[PDB]
DNA sequence: ATTATGACGCT
């Protein structure tokens, strides 16, 4: 009862761009917006794999991870932008600093944990005390949440109904309770309306987002209600809305581990995992995990914002996939350039904006036929950004690999050098 | 022949 803490402690958003490279497409070129537009890489193959889709292109069923020439046939009307290449290769750069404009904007509120190049998590905690204690009192209207839904309400037009959940949620507020949770959410909530607003104001890119007491569900809030929303998930949702939740929607549940959650337990639904205690879970799934499941199954996790808006490591990769794998010395060496040459670019930028270097180069291949991703990962020193070292290194500590007696077999399917290790500089 | 990344856990 009263021992039983319920992880209400934190309030935390999760923020992310609705279909990011889409919108920064679109920003650049007008004739693209409020279109069924895909952002693709490469073009020959296929027409190019598609890897970003703005809504409306989805209402055709257009997803990414498929080839332009089949959304096509789904969407024939569809645009398409195209991701830069340099050397070679795909250069993300435009959406890395498009990605960086959105993340100073949004440190200027709280801090971020920055957890892909198009969303990022928030510590409001201090923000909604800080912005409570301005309010003296004074109760939160409907006009401050303008795009916010308030999950599992109303109970008891699709605006129409957003509305009347948040007069619902708004009605049954104790204002005077500083101390609440569900006020400290409402409040986290107006904030983000405002954080999103300048993002749109200052970028013109729009996001949805998530607000609840912790990281997981911030996330899964996020996705509820998209594109151009906010959703606000209490900690007293949660029942009702896991009792429909399949498994596989909760972050990290998504993989493996999630279906052996559902074979082994027999269960389908977030909810059904309240039924076993902490011990059954560790015994089937580890003692970290199963303390991690037992909490989250009842909206409750720990994992705290990190405070990094940046990268942790800087990554150069490109497949070589079918009859293009690399068979020869002069290819290998070659893509070891291009690669090492798009990793000093980025990391001397790296160097001169954020003031730190890196020390530690890791190389990784596929072979041809391997099952694995990575087929081998070594690593070396780095110690100067400098392509044609880099390239030398990588290869000197991945030569071995060749079985050849000028050629290169098993031929390679994918390159990857990562500058890792950062200290400040 | 979704591809380009990037965080993090396990050992
Ligand atoms: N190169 C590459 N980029 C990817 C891949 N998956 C996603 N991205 C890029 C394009 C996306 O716009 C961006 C962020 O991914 P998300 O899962 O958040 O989807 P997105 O923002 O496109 O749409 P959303 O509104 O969030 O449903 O990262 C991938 O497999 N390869
Ligand atoms: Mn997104
Ligand atoms: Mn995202």
């Amino acid at each position: 009862g009263p021992h039983m803490a319920t992880g209400q402690d934190r309030v935390v958003a999760l923020v992310d761009m609705d279909c990011f490279f889409v919108q920064v497409e679109q920003r650049q070129n007008p004739h693209l917006r409020n279109k069924p537009c895909a952002v693709v890489q490469y073009k020959s193959w296929k027409g190019g794999g598609i890897i970003a889709v703005s809504y409306e292109a989805r209402a055709f069923g257009v997803t990414r991870s498929m080839w332009a020439d089949d959304a096509k046939k789904l969407c024939p009307d569809l645009l398409l932008a195209q991701v830069r290449e340099s050397r070679g290769k795909a250069n993300l750069t435009k959406y890395r600093e498009a990605s960086v404009e959105v993340m100073e904007i949004m440190s200027r509120f709280a801090v971020i944990e920055r957890a892909s190049i198009d969303e990022a998590y928030v510590d409001l905690t201090s923000a909604v005390q800080e912005r409570l204690q301005k309010l003296q009192g004074q109760p939160i209207s409907a006009d401050l949440l303008p795009s916010t839904y308030i999950e599992g309400l109303p109970q008891g037009q699709k605006e129409g109904m957003r509305k009347q959940g948040l007069f619902q949620w708004l009605d049954s507020l104790q204002i005077d309770n500083l101390t609440s949770p569900d006020l400290q959410l409402t409040v986290g909530a107006v904030i983000v309306e405002e954080m999103r607003a300048a993002i749109e104001r200052e970028t013109g890119f729009q996001c949805s987002a998530g607000i609840s007491h912790n990281k997981v569900l911030a996330k899964l809030a996020c996705g509820l209600n998209k594109p151009n929303r906010q959703t606000l998930v209490s900690h007293g949702s949660v029942p009702q809305l896991f009792s429909q939740m399949p498994i596989r929607k909760i972050r990290s549940l998504g993989g493996k581990l999630g279906a052996s959650v559902i074979e082994i337990l027999g269960i389908e639904y977030m909810g059904e995992l309240t039924q076993f205690t902490e011990s059954q879970l560790q015994s089937h799934f580890g003692e970290k995990n199963g303390s991690w499941l037992y909490a989250m199954c009842r909206g409750i996790e720990h994992d705290p914002v990190k405070p990094r808006q940046l990268p942790k490591t800087i990554g150069c990769s490109k497949n070589f996939p079918g009859k293009t794998a690399l068979a020869t010395r002069e290819q290998v060496q070659w893509w070891l350039l291009q690669l090492a040459q798009e990793l000093e670019e980025r990391l001397t930028k790296d160097r001169n904006d954020n003031d730190r270097v890196a020390t530690q180069l890791v190389v990784s291949i596929r072979v041809q036929g391997d099952k694995r991703l990575s087929s081998l990962r070594r690593c070396c020193a780095l110690t100067r950004y400098d392509a044609h070292k880099m390239s030398h290194d990588a290869f000197t500590v991945i030569k071995n690999c060749n079985t050849s007696g000028t050629e290169w077999s098993p031929p390679l399917t994918m390159l990857f050098l990562c500058a890792t290790k950062f200290s400040a500089s």
